[PDB]
Order: structure tokens, then sequence, then C-alpha cells
């Protein structure tokens, strides 16, 4: 306890380690070869979100950085988190799509250069460097996102009905819930403090949630998964 | 020198190093691409292990972590060494048995989080969070133990006995080598202080060369690793 | 600005950056799956190039390092740097070559250790330690330097003209400016003091952006990158 958005981190905390655990009850005794990686792909994201998310209710996960003429406190584990979670969501995008190894390197390049140029960023001293690698990160971003939403469906289009629809919302999904975190980056405590670290933890916290457990669900109830 | 625990160090380093030079001589001019790859998961192992180790020896792979009103000392290389060296290890048991690549990812992401998590838990200070981590990176080695000793076996009554046997010998080698760890881990200095580091590092030593030259040594000598 | 050397960065910058404008404008619409992996293998390099400089530009990438009775400005970024770059271009010559996934696991991991290695050489308190480490490393490279002008090339005589002798280009290039590496970091303020930090960050700077922009430019614009 002790830190006003305790609350949600354990809630998140939480939240992934069910996630968590319907996901693996789920895919028990799964022998499709195909369904069996997207299981594998799906399931750790949450798996690690949770031991992430459980460092920051215990406090490892947070640390201090001075800027602005002042230490602010800066959730780093959320990056550590990022940096493992959003390369494997894409695979799982990528599998469903049946994505060239070329754009999946591409995108996972992307990916990594996005969380690390935004955990960078998040630790900078220097309040206006900040928002250089914000915007850096931002672009990468956008890359990303213009690729899954071009690139990918007209992949997806070359796939039987089911595939081809539980991707257009995979991707739908993805496209708005990514495009938020770099925008309650701006408004939170990290960027310009229009918003108090309790929302930004908040927000954060329903933004990942969505995005690891919600995701699965929509992607591990359809038949979409399976050869 | 210094530390009590050196010579532990200093061994394990010259022991790393001499079986490192030894499967490099003799992977010398194979040509079979299957080999190779046994060849070169198994020889890379030793290799990180002596960087990590001598690392520990000079003095770098140490740090102070305070817990319990006082500072002890931590080898956070051994993490470093683990996080890399396990995932090979569990690579060659894949190999030889032909493992789905969903269940290596799993593998290798329930892997991750066991040492990662293992990490934490070495470097927190609130004593009581130690063992919490401690439990959540065992649950994961369950995890994977109990997918190598069951999954793995059946996968390799599919290939000619001198793999089945091999297999089987290396099964009970890890089951036995990696459950150890967090025994050791909770008796020693890391968790209750029922043993002293000068003994927890002798039996993590005991137990890496083990785990590292002696399992390679088991599966280069045999032709199991021939297509 | 302030640190002497901070125009070797800047300018490091801006090149990496436009180098990766324009790998990338010139991968716009290239539909051979072959083509886009060595271009987004090789795009990846500058761009992750061009995050790390500008983290040394800003001072983010800057540490200082107590040894030799005094505190030493160490740049760590460029290892972060060449962390992730040295692989690639080594699977650049992998894909044009067709090695052995044993071959490019081995190099590989031969790879993490000589810049993991160098990296720990160049943040060591104890002077006389820094070139045990920078040794290790350098054996490391002559091991990967080796592989890459025997194996490799007797790999790259299979292959059609154009990519047998596009090879022995960047083969040639690898050989010579990868040796430089080391030299550069035993005669700069990282080893022997006989050239101060000023050079020590020009010479990386152009050993760096020609084996990452010309490196690119060479391969990319052969035909050697089609199937
Ligand atoms: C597997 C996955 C896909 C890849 C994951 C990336 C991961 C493996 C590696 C990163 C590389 C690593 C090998 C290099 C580490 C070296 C290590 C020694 C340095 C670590 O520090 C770097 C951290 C920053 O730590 C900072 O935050 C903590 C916590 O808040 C602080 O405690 C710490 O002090 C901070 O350090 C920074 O500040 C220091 C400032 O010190 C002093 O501070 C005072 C005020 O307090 C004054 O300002 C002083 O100034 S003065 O008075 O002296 O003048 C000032 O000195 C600095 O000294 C430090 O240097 C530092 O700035 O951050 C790590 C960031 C990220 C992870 C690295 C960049 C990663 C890049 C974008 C990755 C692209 C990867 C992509 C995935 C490619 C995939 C390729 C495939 C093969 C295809
Ligand atoms: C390639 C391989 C498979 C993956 C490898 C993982 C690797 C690449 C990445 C980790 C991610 C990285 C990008 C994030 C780094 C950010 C960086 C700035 C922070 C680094 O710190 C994290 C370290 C802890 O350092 C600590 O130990 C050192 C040494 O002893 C200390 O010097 C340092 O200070 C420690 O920092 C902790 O404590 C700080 C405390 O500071 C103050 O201390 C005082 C007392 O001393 C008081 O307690 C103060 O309190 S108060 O008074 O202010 O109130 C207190 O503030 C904190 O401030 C720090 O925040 C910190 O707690 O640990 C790293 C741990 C691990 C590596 C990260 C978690 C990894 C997860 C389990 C990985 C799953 C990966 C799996 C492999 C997925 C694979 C997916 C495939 C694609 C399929
Ligand atoms: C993805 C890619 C391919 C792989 C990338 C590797 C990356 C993921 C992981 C590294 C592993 C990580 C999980 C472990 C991290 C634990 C963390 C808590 C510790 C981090 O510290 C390690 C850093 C060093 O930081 C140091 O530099 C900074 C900046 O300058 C300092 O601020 C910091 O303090 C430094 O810490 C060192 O010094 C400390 C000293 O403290 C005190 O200092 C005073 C003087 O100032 C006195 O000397 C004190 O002495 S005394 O008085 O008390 O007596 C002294 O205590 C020490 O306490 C610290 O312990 C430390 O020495 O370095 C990281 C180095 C590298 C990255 C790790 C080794 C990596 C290995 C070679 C990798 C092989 C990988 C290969 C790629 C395999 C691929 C396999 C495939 C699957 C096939
Ligand atoms: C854990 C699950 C998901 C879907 C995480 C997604 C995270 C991002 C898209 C983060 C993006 C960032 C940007 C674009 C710039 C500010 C820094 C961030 C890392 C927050
Ligand atoms: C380097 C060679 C091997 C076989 C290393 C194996 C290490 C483990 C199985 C470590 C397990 C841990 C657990 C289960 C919980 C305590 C923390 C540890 C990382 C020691
Ligand atoms: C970023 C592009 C390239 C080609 C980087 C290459 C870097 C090296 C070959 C570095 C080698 C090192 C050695 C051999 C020993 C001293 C420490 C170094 C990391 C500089
Ligand atoms: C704390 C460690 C958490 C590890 C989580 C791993 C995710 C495992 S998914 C699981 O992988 C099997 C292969 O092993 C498949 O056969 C199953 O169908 C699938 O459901
Ligand atoms: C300090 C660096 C240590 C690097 C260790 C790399 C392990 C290399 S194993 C070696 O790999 C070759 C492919 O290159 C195979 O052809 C050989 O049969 C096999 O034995
Ligand atoms: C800041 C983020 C920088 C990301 C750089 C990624 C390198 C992308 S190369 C690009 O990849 C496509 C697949 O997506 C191929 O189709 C194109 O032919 C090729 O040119």
């Amino acid at each position: 306890t002790g830190r006003p958005e305790w609350i949600w981190l354990a809630l998140g905390t939480a939240l992934m380690g069910l996630g968590t655990l319907y996901f693996l009850v789920k895919g028990m005794g799964v022998s499709d070869p195909d369904a069996k990686k997207f299981y594998a792909i799906t399931t750790l994201v949450p798996a690690i979100a949770f031991t992430m998310y459980l460092s920051m209710l215990l406090g490892y996960g947070l640390t201090m950085v001075p800027f602005g003429g002042e230490q602010n406190p800066i959730y780093w584990a959320r990056y550590a988190d990022w940096l493992f979670t959003t390369p494997l969501a894409l695979l799982d995008l990528a599998l469903l799509v049946d994505a060239d190894q070329g754009t999946i390197l591409a995108l996972v390049g992307a990916d990594g250069i996005m969380i690390g140029t935004g955990l960078v960023g998040a630790l900078t001293k220097v309040y206006s460097y900040r928002f250089v690698w914000w915007a850096i990160s931002t672009a990468a971003m956008l890359y990303i996102l213009y690729v899954l939403f071009f690139g990918f469906t007209s992949k997806a289009e070359s796939m039987r009905p089911e595939v081809a629809s539980t991707f257009k919302v995979l991707r739908n999904v993805t496209v708005v819930l990514w495009s938020a975190y770099p925008v309650v980056w701006l408004i939170g405590s990290e960027g310009a403090g229009i918003v108090p670290l309790n929302i930004e933890t908040l927000l954060f916290m329903v933004l990942d949630v969505s995005a690891k457990v919600g995701f699965g669900l929509i992607l591990l109830r359809s038949r979409a998964i399976f050869g």
C-alpha cells in the first residue's frame, strides 16, 4: 500500500493473474500445433504483465527521476512489460495473417525501438528531452500501426472468412488501444502534468488489461486460431 | 581474492573455461548440420558461464542488497548467466525431441520469467517479499519440469532408441539438478540464512558445472546428436 | 553541446538518421520476400544506431567510471547499439551466404559475448581488469571473423556470381572494419590513454557510419539481395 495508486496496481496484478490462469486452463489439452502457438503467445502476454504489475505494487518496478526541478516517481516496470509483450501481440497478428519474416523482423525491430526509446524518454532528466524521445517513439508506433492496418489486412484477405474477420476485429482494437498509450503518457506525469499519477496509472491499467486479457479473449475464443 | 568464496568462483571459472575448450575442440570439423546445432548450443552454455563466473571472481558480478537490516552481498551475474543458459539447455532438449515451436516458445517464456522473477527476488529490499518472488519463480520452474518430464518423453518415444535413452538420461539429470536450485537459494544467504554464502557459492558451483559441463558431456558423447 | 565531442556525436546522429531515411525510401515497394528481409535487417541497423547516437549527444548514453584514480566518461550507449546491430550485420551475411542455423547461432552467441564482455570491460573499476575483458572480447571477435572469412566464403562460392562477389566485398569490409574497433578501444580513453576521448569518438563515428551506412549501401545497391 502507501502510494495512492497501489489499488489500480493490485487490481491490475489480480486481473493479469486470473487472465493467465484462464488462458492456461483453456489451452489445457489442445493438440493443434497452430492453436498451441496462439495459446503459448497469448498466455505468455498476461503472465509477464502479472509479474511486472506485481513489481509495481510491491514497489520494485518504481524508481524516481529528477526533472522539472523535482523528483518524479517513474514506473519503469511498465516498459519492461511492454518490451516483451508488444512483440508477442505482434507475433499473434503475424501468425494469424501469415506475414513474411522480413516484415515480422521490421515490426519487432520497430517495436523494440518504440518501447526502448519510450523508456529512455521516461528516464531522461532534462524535461525538454523527454518529448523528443516521445516523438521518436510515437513515430515508430505509427509505422507499426500503418503496416498492421494496411499490410496485414491485405494479407488476411487471403485467409478463410473466420480468420479475416477475427483479424479485422483484432486489428481495430490494437490500432485504437495502441494509439491511446502515447496520449496518456503525454498528458500524464511523465510528459505534461495535465493528469495525476493516480489517474495516469488507472488509465494504463485499463489500457493494459484490455490489450492483454481482452485481446487474448477475442482471439482465443474464435476458431481463427485453428489451422 | 579477498571474499572467502573466491576459490569456488575461480575454480568454477576454470572448469567452465576448460569445458568450453574441450567442446570447441571436439566439434572442430563436424559437418552434420544437426550435430552442429547441438554443438553450437551446448558449447555456448559454458562459454557464457565462463564469462559470468569470471565476473564474480573479479568482483564485477557482485553487488550489495539491503534487507533484514543489513547489506547482503548478492551475485547478480548468476542470474545473467542463467538467463541465457537455461533457454539453451531447453533448446538442446527440444531439438533432441523435435518439440513443437509452440511448446518451445512456452518453455522459453516460462524460463525467462523464472530467471527474471528470480533475479527480482534476489534484489528485493523487503525481506518478506524475496520469498514471494521465489514462489513465483519456483512455480514457473515446476511448469518447465512438468512439460520436460511428460511432454518431451512422449515426444522422444517416437525417435530411434539412441535418441530415446539419451533424452531419458538428460531428462533425469535436468529434473534433479534444476530442482536443487530453488532449494539452495531458499537455504542460502538470499532466503533463509541457514547456510553461509561460502557454502551457498560452492553448491551453485557444483550445480552449475554439472548442469553445463556434465550435461554437455552426456549429450555430446552420444550418437543421439546425429540426424 | 558542452562535451568537446558533441559535434562528432551530432554528426553521427545526422548520418545514421539520413542513412535510415534513404534505406527506408529505397525499400518502399519491394515485393521480393528475400529482398525484404535484406532491407528490414539493413534498415534496422542505422535506425538503432540513430537512437543510440542521439542518446550520446543528449547525454543519456554517457556515464562516469572510476579507474586509474579518476572518473572517466564512458559512453555505454555505444555497446547497447553494437549489442543489437552487430548480430543483424551477421544475419545479412548469413542470409546472403545461406548459412546453417547452427553456425548462425554460434556467431550470434559469439557476438553477444563479444559486446557484452566488451561492455563489462568498459565499466570495470580496476584498470588492470579492463584489459582482461578486452582480450576475451577480442578473442570472440577473431572467432567471428575467422568463420566469416573462411566458412562463409566457401558457402558463397555455391551462389551465383553476383552473390559471390558482393559477399567478397562485404566480407573484406567487415574484417577490416571490425578489427579496427578493439584497436581504437585499446588506444582510446577506455584502455591506454594514448588518444583523447575527442578523437576516440571521431574514430568510432567514422567506423560506425561506414559499417552501418556504407555496408548497407554496398549490399542494398547490388542485385545480390534478390532471390
Ligand atoms: C530482448 C529485447 C528485445 C531487448 C532489450 C534491451 C536491453 C537488453 C539492453 C539495454 C543495453 C545494455 C546492454 C546497456 C546497459 C549498460 C548499463 C551500465 C547502463 C544502464 O543505465 C541505462 C538505463 C538508465 O538507468 C537510469 O535510471 C535509473 C533508475 O531511475 C537510475 O538509477 C540511473 O542512474 C539512470 O542512469 C542514467 O542517468 C545517469 C545520470 O547520472 C548523473 O545524474 C545526476 C542527477 O541525478 C546528473 O545529471 C549527472 O550529471 S553530471 O553532474 O555528472 O554532469 C549524471 O551523470 C547517467 O550517468 C547514465 O548514463 C544514464 O543516462 O536505461 C536503459 C535504456 C534502454 C533499455 C537502452 C536503449 C535501448 C534501444 C532503444 C534498444 C533497441 C532494441 C531493438 C529491440 C533491436 C532488436 C534486434 C533483433 C536482434 C532483431
Ligand atoms: C534476452 C532475455 C531473454 C530477456 C532479458 C530481460 C532484460 C532485457 C530487461 C529488463 C528490462 C529493462 C528494459 C528495464 C530497465 C530500466 C532501468 C532503468 C531500471 C533498472 O533497475 C532494475 C534492476 C534493479 O536494479 C537494482 O539492483 C542494483 C544492484 O544491487 C541497485 O544498484 C539498484 O539501485 C536496484 O534498483 C531497484 O531499487 C531501487 C531502490 O532505490 C531506493 O533504495 C533505498 C534503499 O537503498 C530505498 O528503498 C528507496 O525507497 S524510498 O526511500 O525512496 O522510499 C528506494 O527508492 C528502485 O528505485 C528501483 O526501481 C529498483 O527497484 O532489476 C532488473 C530486474 C529484471 C531483469 C526485470 C524484470 C524482467 C521480467 C521477469 C522478464 C520476462 C522476460 C521473458 C524472457 C519474455 C520473452 C518474450 C519473447 C519475445 C518470446
Ligand atoms: C538481447 C541481447 C542479445 C542480450 C543482452 C544482455 C542483457 C539482456 C542482460 C544483462 C543481465 C541482467 C538480467 C542482470 C542485471 C542485474 C542488475 C541489477 C545489475 C546491473 O548492473 C550491471 C551493469 C553495471 O552497472 C555498472 O555501470 C553503471 C554506470 O556507469 C553504474 O552506475 C553501476 O553502479 C555499475 O555497477 C557495477 O559496479 C557496482 C559497484 O558498486 C560499488 O562501487 C564502488 C566505487 O564506485 C566500490 O567499488 C564498491 O566496492 S566496495 O567498497 O563495496 O567494496 C562497489 O561495490 C557493483 O556493485 C555492481 O555489481 C556492478 O559491478 O553491467 C551489465 C553488463 C552486461 C550487459 C552483463 C553480462 C552479459 C553477458 C556477457 C551476455 C551474453 C549474452 C549472449 C547474447 C547469449 C545469447 C543466447 C541466445 C538465447 C542464443
Ligand atoms: C502491454 C500491452 C500493450 C498493447 C502495450 C502497448 C504500448 C504502447 C503502444 C506504448 C507506446 C508509447 C509511445 C508511442 C510513445 C510514449 C511512450 C510509450 C512507450 C508509452
Ligand atoms: C546454469 C545452468 C542451469 C541448469 C541453471 C538452472 C537454474 C535454475 C533452475 C534456477 C531456478 C530458481 C528458482 C526455481 C527459484 C529461486 C531462484 C532461482 C533463479 C535460483
Ligand atoms: C555498429 C557496427 C559495427 C560493425 C560494430 C562493431 C563492433 C565491434 C567489432 C566491437 C568489438 C570490441 C572488441 C573486439 C574488444 C574491445 C571492445 C569492443 C566492443 C569495442
Ligand atoms: C509462470 C509460467 C507461465 C507459463 C505460461 C506458458 C504459456 C503456456 S500455453 C500452453 O503451452 C503448451 C505447450 O507447452 C500447449 O500445448 C498448450 O495448448 C498451451 O495452452
Ligand atoms: C568466445 C566465443 C565462443 C564461441 C563458441 C561458439 C560455439 C561454436 S560451436 C561450433 O560451431 C560451428 C559453426 O560455426 C560448427 O560447425 C562446429 O561443429 C561447432 O563445434
Ligand atoms: C523507427 C522505426 C524504424 C523501422 C525501420 C524498419 C525497417 C523496415 S524495412 C521495410 O520493411 C517492409 C516490411 O514491413 C518491407 O516490405 C520493405 O521492402 C522494407 O524496406
